[PDB]
C-alpha cells in the first residue's frame, strides 16, 4: 500500500502580510523555489512531490523514513524565512492516506497557530512492503489541435476544464489527480484497473472532444512507478500497443 | 493599454523524451526554477509572470522594452538545456493582448519545430502611455472553514472548483485569472469596475457557499498595480472600508 | 569614473549559531544561492557581482540607480532569513571607490549590530558619465599542463598561488582581483594600460613558470566592459593579435 | 578511512566560448547554482561539497554508494546545459584519496574531450568502516579587528593570505583546506592531532598577527564530523574549554 506525506508551511498567512504586504513576484519565486527544493531532496530518496496549493503540498514517500523527513525539515528551516510541518500516513488508497495524515496534523493545531511549528508525526505506520501505482495521463496531439491554433489563454482554459473533470471522476475511486505541466497530469491510483480509465476517458471525450492516453506504472517507490508510467506512454506513441492505456510492473528484482 | 508578453519553451515536448524520458522530480524542479527566475528577472524591471502551463507562460510587461526582453532570453539560453521564444502585444483588454501575441508567435512556426528557436517580436506596439489593473482575490476565512476542517485534498478540490468558476465568469469581461497559492487568485482586468466584481461574487457565493473579497489596484506597471491591490485587501480586513471590494490608484 | 556597491549580510555571525549551529551543506547552498540571485538581479541591469567573502560582496554598478538598489534589497528581505546592507561610491579607481563605500557603511555601525539593518546610502555620488575597464585574465593551456596531469587538489593550490600574486601586484595600481572559476580572473582596473599588464605577466611567468593572457574591455557598464574583455581573449587565441594582451572599446555606431 | 569524490564538468571549456563567449553574470549564477544543488543532494545523504575551482569540485562521501552517485549525476544531466563525471576513492589521508580518484579520472581522458562524458568509477573501494575528521578553523574577532576597521577589499586580502598560508602548512600532513565564507575554513584532516594544529597556529600568528581557533570533529560521515566540529567551536567561545582547539568524537 501507499505512504503519503502532507507538508504545510507553518503560520504562513500572517507572515505574508506582516508587517506589510510583499511583492507578489518575490512570493512566486519563494514558493516555486520551495517546491523545486522539495522535489530535489525527496527525489534524492526516490520520492515525488506535487505542488497542490503551494502553502500545502502532497508527496508520495514509500520507503522514505522519519529521520530522512526530519533532515529535509531541518534543511528548510536553515534556508527559508519559515518552517514546515509534516505528517505521514499509509493506507490502501491515496485518498485514505492523505485524509489520515491531515487528521493528525489538525489534531496538533491550526495552520495559523504561531505556537504550532514543525510538527512531524506518523498517523498510523510507515509502509514496509507496499507499492505505488501512478497513471501518467496526457492529451493526444495538443500541439496540432490547440497550442498552434488557439490563443495561449484558451489552451490554458481548456486544460483546466479537463483537469477538474478528471479530479471529480477519479475521486470516486479514491484516486488523486495533479497537473505537472503542458497537457500532462499524474494520478496516484492504487486499486484502479485499465478498464476504469477507459471508462473515464470515454466520458471526457464525449463532453470535451479531447482524446486522452495513459501509461500506468506499478513499483516499490514513486520514482519507479512514474518511470514505468513514462515508458508506457512511449509504447503507446510507438504504436506497439493497440489501446490508449498501457500498464507496466516493476520486476527487476 | 496593457502590454502582455507570451513566453514559450522551444521544442520542449521532444526534449523531455529524447534520447529517453526523464525523471519527473527533475522536470518539476527544472520547470519551477525557470518560473522563479522569470519573476526575479522580469520583477527586477517591475513585471509579473504567471505559471500558466509551465511550458507556456503569460507576463504583464508594461514599461519593459525589447532589448530587456532580449537580455532575459539570452540569460535563459546561457543557463538551461533549452531556449524560449517571446512575443509582445498591447491592447485595451488582457484577453485581446495575449490573443494578438499568440497569433504572431504562431506565424513564425510550430511549438514543436526545432528550427523555430528564440522568436522575439512585437505583434503591434509597445505601450508608451498605458496602465495595468490587477484585482487580487481571496476567500474569507479559508483556515476556519476548510484548511483546519477537511482533508488537504478536499480543500484543493474546492479551491480548484472556485478557480474555474472565476475563469468562466471573468472571460465575458475579457479578463484573465491565475492561481497564486493558498486561497489567492490574480485577475488582470482593465475595463472592469467594482460593481462588475460584486456581481460575479454573489453568484459565486450562491453557488459554492464561499465568500470572496478583492483589492483592485490600478497603476503604470504590473508591480505598482499588484502592490496597490494588496493594500486594498488590507483595508477590507481592517474595516477601513465597508464592502468586499476596494479600488486604489497610483495618484490617490 | 567607476561605481562600486558594497553589500553586507546584516548581523550574520550571530544568526548562524542562534539558537544552535546550522548544518554546513545548508549554509553553502544558502550562500551560493544569494550570490547567484544578486548576479541575476544586478545582471538584469547590466551590473556584475563578485563573491568576495560571501557575507561581504563587491559589485560594479555603473548605470544602476538608488531606487533599483532598494528594490533588490527588498527582494532579499522577502525570500531569505536575513537582510542586507548596501553602500554605493564612485571614484577614479576601483580600490578608492570600495574604500569610500565601506567607510560610509561603517559610520552606520557594526557588522554585528542587530539594530543596524538594511543600510542603503551613497558615499559621494552616483556616476553620471563614467566608464568601467575590466581585464579578463586566463592561464594558457591549463588543461595540458595541470588539469590532465596533476591531482585535483594540486591544480587548486597552483591556481590559488597565482591568484594571490596577481592580488598583490594589481593593488599597487589601485585595481582589484577576483577569481571567477577555472583558471580565470577578473580585474576592475580603471587607470591601467596594456604595458602595466605585460609587466605584471612577465614577473608572474618568471616566478611561477605559467603563461598569462588577458583581454581588456572598456565600456559604460560592467556587462559592456566584460563582454568586450571576452572578445579580446578569443582574438588572442585566434592569433588575430600578436601579443598576450588585447584592448577593445565600446562603439555603439 | 576517508572516501572522496572528485566531480568535473565535462568538456566545459569549449562550451563556455562556443559558438560565442557567454555573459559573465550568467556563468557565475550557473556555477553557484550547481554548487548549491550538489550540497543539497549529497547533503541529503550526509555528504559535503567544497567549491574548489567551480569547474572541478571535491566532496567527502563516506557512506554514499555508487547508485546514489549515479542518480545525482542523472539529475544534473536532466537540468543543466552540461554533464558531470565523478570518480570515488578511499585512503587514510584526504590528500591521497583525491590523488587516486584524479588519476583514474585522467585514465578515462581529457577534461576537454567530447567523447568522455559522465565517467562514474571507483578507484579502489567504497569505505565500509571509516571515519572523517574535519577541523573547522575560524579567526578570533574578525569583526572588531578587520571587518569594521579596514576596507572591504583589505579584509578580503588578509583572509586570502591566511588561506594560502594554511593550505601550504596543512599539506605537510596530507590535509586539505577550503574557504567556506567569512573568516571560516574547513580541513578534512584525518591523522592530525590537536598539537599539530597548535604548532601551525603559532606560525600563522607570528607571521600575520591573526589568532585562530578550531573545533575538530570525528564521525562516520561528513555531516556528523562537521556538526561535532561546530559544537567544538562553541565550547571555545563559551570559555568552557581552556585552549583554542577542541575535539569531539561521535
Ligand atoms: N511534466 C511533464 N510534462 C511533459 C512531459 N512530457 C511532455 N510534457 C509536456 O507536454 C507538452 C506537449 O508535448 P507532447 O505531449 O509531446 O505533444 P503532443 O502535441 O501532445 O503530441 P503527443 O502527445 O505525442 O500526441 C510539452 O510542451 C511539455 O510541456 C513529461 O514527461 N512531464
Ligand atoms: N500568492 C500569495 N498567496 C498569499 C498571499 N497572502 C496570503 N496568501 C496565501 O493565503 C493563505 C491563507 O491565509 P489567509 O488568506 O490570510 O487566511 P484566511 O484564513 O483565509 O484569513 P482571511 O482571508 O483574512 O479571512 C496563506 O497560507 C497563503 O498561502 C499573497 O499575498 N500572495
Ligand atoms: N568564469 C569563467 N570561467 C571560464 C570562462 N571561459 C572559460 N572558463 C573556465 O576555464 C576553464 C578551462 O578552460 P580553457 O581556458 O578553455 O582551457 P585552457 O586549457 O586554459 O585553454 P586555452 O586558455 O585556450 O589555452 C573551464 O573549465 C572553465 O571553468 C569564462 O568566460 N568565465
Ligand atoms: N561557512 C560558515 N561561515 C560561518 C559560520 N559561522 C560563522 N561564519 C562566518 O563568520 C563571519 C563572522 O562571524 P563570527 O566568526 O562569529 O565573528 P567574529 O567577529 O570573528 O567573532 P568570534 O569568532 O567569536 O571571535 C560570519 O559573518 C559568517 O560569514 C559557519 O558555521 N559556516
Ligand atoms: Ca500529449
Ligand atoms: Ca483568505
Ligand atoms: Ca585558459
Ligand atoms: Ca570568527
Ligand atoms: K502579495
Ligand atoms: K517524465
Ligand atoms: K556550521
Ligand atoms: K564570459
Ligand atoms: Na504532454
Ligand atoms: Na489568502
Ligand atoms: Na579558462
Ligand atoms: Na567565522
Amino acid at each position: 500500500m501507499i505512504q503519503i506525506t502532507v507538508i504545510q508551511i507553518d503560520n504562513y498567512g500572517p507572515w505574508t502580510v506582516t508587517p506589510n504586504p510583499r511583492r507578489e513576484s518575490d512570493l512566486q519565486a519563494l514558493q516555486s523555489r520551495l517546491y523545486a527544493d522539495l522535489n530535489l531532496m525527496f527525489g534524492a530518496h526516490k520520492g515525488l512531490v506535487f505542488y497542490t496549493r503551494f502553502d500545502n503540498l502532497i508527496a508520495i514517500t514509500n520507503g522514505i523514513d522519519l529521520i530522512t523527513h526530519k533532515r529535509i525539515q531541518e534543511s528548510i528551516r536553515n534556508r527559508y524565512p519559515f518552517t514546515v510541518s509534516m505528517v505521514i500516513a499509509s493506507a490502501e488508497t491515496p485518498y485514505e492516506a492523505q485524509k489520515l495524515a491531515t487528521e493528525t496534523l489538525q489534531e496538533y493545531g491550526s495552520a495559523q497557530d504561531e505556537n504550532r511549528k514543525e510538527v512531524l508525526d506518523v498517523a498510523n505506520e510507515l509502509v514496509v512492503d507496499g507499492y505505488v501505482q501512478i497513471a501518467h495521463i496526457d492529451i493526444n496531439n495538443i500541439t496540432g489541435t490547440l497550442t498552434d491554433i488557439v490563443s495561449a489563454y484558451d489552451t490554458y482554459l481548456n486544460v483546466n476544464k479537463v483537469k477538474l473533470a478528471l479530479m471529480e471522476e477519479l475521486l470516486k475511486y479514491n484516486a488523486l489527480l495533479f497537473f505537472i505541466g503542458g497537457d500532462n497530469f499524474m494520478a496516484p491510483s492504487n486499486g484502479m484497473s485499465e478498464e476504469d480509465f477507459l471508462d473515464i476517458f470515454n466520458r471526457i471525450n464525449k463532453k470535451y472532444k479531447i482524446e486522452l492516453k495513459a501509461g500506468i506504472g506499478i513499483g516499490r517507490t514513486a520514482e519507479d512507478a512514474s518511470n514505468l508510467a513514462d515508458i508506457g506512454l512511449e509504447k503507446i506513441r510507438g504504436k506497439l500497443v493497440d489501446k490508449n492505456v498501457c500498464t507496466l510492473k516493476q520486476d527487476d528484482f
